């Protein structure tokens, strides 16, 4: 089955939101639909924002690395993207939860503003919630070391 050229829209490029504030949102937490989170909750420390879903085999694979980073003091926030809430809860309970906040993006409206088109994807934000880098696909030790860590270290200092 032949397939012609399909071009990602500009908002989906890693470079799209560099130097821009994290998009505004008002969304329920994963574990409690009565607890609301906004982009204000993302501010304070340089951090990773990781987009994931239980539908995503690559997120299963990426999980140990996120845990490894959190153990080293790295703040990581999770956006649970277009997922089954019950399944997401199980995932956060049965696996070693690396996330300081878990945002339920069930309709993908936050992902839409971010240019999300799959998972995992990871954003580096500074203390003010400004986006400084985006990784498309699994972050492993080499991706961390070469593509995030030097930026992250600069944001700490």
């Amino acid at each position: 089955v032949p397939r012609g050229s399909h071009m990602l829209d500009p908002s989906e490029l890693p470079s799209a939101l560099i130097g821009k504030p994290f998009p505004a949102f008002d969304l329920p937490s994963v574990q409690d639909p009565a607890r609301r989170l906004t982009e204000a909750d993302l501010k304070g420390k340089p951090a990773l924002v990781n987009v994931w879903g239980t539908w995503c085999p690559s997120c299963r694979v990426e999980h140990p690395e996120l845990t490894r980073l959190a153990e080293q003091g790295v703040v990581i926030y999770g956006i649970n993207y277009k997922d089954d809430n019950a399944a997401a809860i199980k995932w956060l309970n049965e696996l070693h939860n690396p996330y300081l906040l878990s945002i339920s993006d069930a309709d993908g409206t936050l992902g839409l503003d971010l240019g999300v088109y799959g998972a995992p994807e990871t954003y580096l934000i500074d203390k003010q919630g400004i986006i400084r880098h985006k990784i498309v696909g699994v972050v492993d030790q080499k991706v961390w070391r070469e593509q995030l860590a030097p930026l992250y270290q600069q944001l700490l200092d």
